[PDB]
This record gives C-alpha cells, sequence and structure tokens, in this order.
C-alpha cells in the first residue's frame, strides 16, 4: 500500500524510466518526469513521440491514481526546431501542441500549463529554449501577457481541466511570494487558473530560511482561495542524518498546511534529479533510507 493510501491528501512521485519499480507500492499520485514536455514529445517538428507520456498516463489509469501533466509552456527542453520560427507561425505550433495533448489524455488530473515564470520564461533560443516569448503575446501590459496567454489556450482547449501554474523558490521569500502571487491575481481575474503549484526542491528549503517564513508564505498563497499543491519535492541526503532531519524540519510544514491539497516527491530512486546531492530515498543496492522510514511512520500517523 502507498503511504499515502489512508491519508486525506496525495503523496505522489515524478514516474520516469528509473523510478518505475514498486513506484505504485509507495506513491499514489503521478507526474511524468521528462515524457510530458514539447522537446521530449515534439523533437523533430510534426512527429509527436507520445511513448514516454502515454507509459505515465496509461501507468496512472492502471493504478487508478491522479495524473499530473508536465508541462505544456516551460523555458527549457522545448523543441530545437521553434525557437528559429517566426512568432506568427511559433503560435501556431504552440496552439497545435495544446490541441494534440488535449486530445490525446482526456483523463488530466491537473494540468501544468506554465511552468517557472519568475524563473525560466521561454525566452532563450539556446537549445531547447523555444524562444516563443512574443509568439505568446511577450510581457504585454501586465509584464505576464505570455501566462496568462498560455492560460487562455489551456481553458480553449482543455474546457473543463483543473489548470495550474507552477514554479519554485516561491515560499522561500516573502519577495518571491508577492511576484508569483502577481501572476496568480492576474490569471484569476479572467478566471483561468484552479491550483498554485510549487517545487520545494532541497535547494528552497535549506535551515538558512526560517519554517515559518515558508508557512506565512502557504498563507499568503491560501488567500486566493485556491488549492496549493507541492510538485517536485526533495531533500540531498550527503549523508543519511542530514536527510533525515530535513525531512523532520521541512516536510510536516508543507504536509499539515490546510492549503496544501497534495505533495508530489521529484523521484525517490537512484536517477531522479538530484542525483549527484544523494536526493533519493532508496539506496543502490535496494534499501530504504532513515528518511523514507520516517516519512511512511510519519504519513501514517498524520492522515
Ligand atoms: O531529468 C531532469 C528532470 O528531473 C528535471 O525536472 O528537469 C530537468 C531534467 O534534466
Ligand atoms: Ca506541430
Amino acid at each position: 500500500a502507498p503511504l499515502a493510501a489512508t491519508a486525506s491528501k496525495f503523496l505522489g512521485c515524478a514516474y520516469g524510466a528509473q523510478q518505475a519499480p514498486g513506484f505504485a507500492q509507495y506513491w499514489n499520485k503521478l507526474t511524468p518526469e521528462n515524457g510530458g514536455k514539447w522537446g521530449s514529445v515534439e523533437a523533430v517538428r510534426d512527429q509527436m513521440d507520445w511513448s514516454t507520456l502515454d507509459a505515465a498516463y496509461r501507468f496512472a489509469q492502471a493504478n487508478q491514481m491522479p495524473f499530473q501533466m508536465h508541462v505544456m509552456v516551460w523555458g527549457n527542453q522545448q523543441p530545437e526546431w521553434i525557437k528559429t520560427l517566426r512568432p506568427a507561425e511559433q503560435r501556431r505550433e504552440i496552439e497545435q501542441w495544446f490541441a494534440a495533448v488535449a486530445q490525446r489524455y482526456p483523463d488530466i488530473a491537473l494540468l501544468e500549463v506554465v511552468n517557472e515564470p519568475l524563473n525560466d520564461p521561454p525566452s532563450k533560443a539556446d537549445t531547447g529554449g523555444g524562444n516563443y516569448l512574443q509568439a505568446l503575446g511577450g510581457n504585454g501590459d501586465s509584464g505576464w501577457e505570455w501566462v496568462l496567454q498560455s492560460f487562455r489556450l489551456a481553458r480553449r482547449h482543455f474546457p473543463h481541466t483543473k489548470l495550474m501554474i507552477n514554479d519554485y523558490s516561491i515560499t522561500s521569500s516573502a519577495q518571491a511570494t508577492q511576484k508569483y502571487l502577481q501572476i496568480v491575481r492576474l490569471l484569476q481575474r479572467e478566471n483561468l487558473v484552479d491550483a498554485i503549484g510549487v517545487q520545494e526542491h532541497a535547494f528552497e528549503t535549506t535551515p538558512e530560511v526560517a519554517v515559518s517564513v515558508h508557512r506565512d508564505n502557504l498563507d499568503a498563497l491560501a488567500a486566493t482561495g485556491l488549492p496549493i499543491y507541492i510538485t517536485e519535492f526533495d531533500l540531498d541526503g550527503p549523508t543519511d542524518a542530514q536527510q533525515l532531519a530535513d525531512y523532520k524540519r521541512v516536510f510536516p510544514v508543507f504536509w499539515e498546511h490546510p492549503a496544501v491539497h497534495g505533495i508530489t516527491l521529484w523521484g525517490f530512486r537512484p536517477g531522479l534529479w538530484r542525483d549527484k546531492e544523494a536526493a533519493y530515498l532508496i539506496r543502490a543496492d535496494g534499501t530504504e533510507r532513515p528518511a523514507l522510514t520516517w516519512l511512511r511512520d510519519y504519513v501514517a500517523a498524520h492522515p
């Protein structure tokens, strides 16, 4: 049984080749780690490789767990061919991408429309930068036109799907939260957003910032009336003791917040994003680290 089997909110994980073994024995929600990124699907223009995204979607369906589509608009891992197209043609490509996903995947629980607006807009012309910001109206009069246009597209193509914005290094500072809240509010004005995502990777939750700051910022975001999801949670493990201590300090702050409707870990086995920082909860030999032992017991005691 997954850790959150009897909980009031889900505890999911990023899904990928390395995260596959034993997934459904631990987690009860998923996000495709890489397969739902536009550059993963349409690396070569107008040929769609759905295989990895199909796997994540079908696995979610078969194991009867919520599926978060990750991600429609982002500033990396975008198709290489799109960055040199005129905005007029880029926009048509974006429209087609939205339609393609909407058509193929009717049972999306949460659609991550835009990831990292404060950190990585699609404005770079490097390999996977996309460089399509102007195709979405650029900054415009509000400063966030491209985010608005992305969610307008989402409402059009996914008229009955919960729409989510996602970003990192938000709750770690009042200033970032205030910046992010502005984006959420602009989206709320057009009733375009249904959920607020914050990643909470290891770099966002170091002991340099008090837990009270994260908590106050969760409260600030909660005042929108929108549910909050922690989307890409991980904690480094240079030692077992540090990872354990950090899990005890950090995880309950988010798990116990009434506005938080679920947490997704960004991997749990070696080969996850923060592999060099040893953020995995299970070792190379398959044994469970102390942080995971605690997490199981903690979640069981906090339903
Ligand atoms: O695989 C990595 C993924 O885990 C992260 O979320 O985005 C960057 C990718 O390289
Ligand atoms: Ca296309």
